[PDB]
């Protein structure tokens, strides 16, 4: 059982990038962090910026949540991102993408100790 921290590392992190350089990105990346196993994960955002930075957020601008809970934070700063969501014409188990790389803050859900994002809210 991989904990909800850890989840969110493996659908959210891509720090080894400082930006997608191609529009096949989403298409590569959601496959090898294993989102397209059972199902096409339909909309998915990957974050370019060093775990520490992405877990600093947890201490920053405290919003609502969009399910109303009170848990989520917005980053003080913008962050480079990749956004990936699924084309109309994409049929599991061929899933594709439309890339689209960007710079926006980030709102993530924190919960635990120690308190780390364990979920991916939105960009802004």
């Amino acid at each position: 059982k991989e904990t909800a921290a850890a989840k969110f590392e493996r659908q959210h992190m891509d720090s080894s990038t400082s930006a997608a350089s191609s529009s096949n990105y989403c298409n590569q990346m959601m496959k090898s962090r294993n989102l397209t196993k059972d199902r096409c994960k339909p909309v998915n955002t990957f974050v370019h910026e060093s775990l520490a930075d992405v877990q600093a957020v947890c201490s920053q601008k405290n919003v609502a949540c969009k399910n109303g809970q009170t848990n989520c934070y917005q980053s003080y700063s913008t962050m480079s991102i990749t956004d990936c969501r699924e084309t109309g014409s994409s049929k599991y188990p061929n899933c594709a993408y439309k890339t689209t790389q960007a710079n926006k803050h980030i709102i993530v859900a924190c919960e635990g100790n120690p308190y780390v994002p364990v979920h991916f809210d939105a960009s802004v």
